[PDB]
C-alpha cells in the first residue's frame, strides 16, 4: 500500500503552492518562489507500517531534511517554513495517505495518491489549497 510511494521523485507541476505557504503564515522570503521551488523526494518504507522521506529542498537555500514516522503514531515536526509545537500524524485513508500538522490550535492537511504515475499532493489550509505533482526520478 505505502510501496507504491516509494521512490525518488522530481517536482514536475506547482499549483498555488505560494499562497498555500502564505496561508499556513509562512514568511514571505520563503513563501515568494513557492511554486519555482524544485525539490527532490526520496521515500522509503519498513514494513509496510513505517516510513522514511529525505528532501532535498533544492535552490536557493536548500533547506534539506528527512521525516521518520509510523502510521498512526504521533510524532514531532520542525518544518522549513518555520512553526512550532507542530504534531503531525499520517494515516492511510484507503489507497491514499493523509498527512495532518497541528500547531497553535491550527490544522493543515497534505493528501498524497499516486495518479498516472505522479506522486500528486493537495495541500489545504483552511479553503485556500495548493497542487504539487512529482514525476519519477530521473525516468
Ligand atoms: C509519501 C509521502 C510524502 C511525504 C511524507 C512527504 C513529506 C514532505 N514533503 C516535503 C516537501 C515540502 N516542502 C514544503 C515547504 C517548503 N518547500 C521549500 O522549498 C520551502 C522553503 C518550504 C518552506 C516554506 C512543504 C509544505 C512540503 C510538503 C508538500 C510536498 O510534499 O510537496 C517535506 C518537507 C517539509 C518541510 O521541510 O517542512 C516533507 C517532510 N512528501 C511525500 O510525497
Amino acid at each position: 500500500m505505502v510501496e507504491k510511494f516509494v521512490g525518488t521523485w522530481k517536482i514536475a507541476d506547482s499549483h498555488n503552492f505560494g499562497e498555500y505557504l502564505k496561508a499556513i503564515g509562512a514568511p514571505k522570503e520563503l513563501s515568494d518562489g513557492g511554486d519555482a521551488t524544485t525539490p527532490t523526494l526520496y521515500i522509503s518504507q519498513k514494513d509496510g507500517d513505517k516510513m522514511t522521506v529525505k528532501i532535498e529542498a533544492g535552490p536557493p537555500t536548500f533547506l534539506d531534511t528527512q521525516v521518520k514516522f509510523k502510521l498512526g503514531e504521533e510524532f514531532d515536526e520542525f518544518p522549513s517554513d518555520r512553526r512550532k509545537g507542530v504534531k503531525s500524524v499520517v494515516n492511510l485513508v484507503g489507497e491514499k495517505l493523509v498527512y495532518v500538522q497541528k500547531w497553535d490550535g491550527k490544522e493543515t492537511t497534505y493528501v498524497r495518491e499516486i495518479k498516472d504515475g505522479k506522486l500528486v499532493v493537495t495541500l489545504t489550509m483552511g479553503d485556500v489549497v495548493a497542487v504539487r505533482s512529482y514525476r519519477r526520478a530521473t525516468e
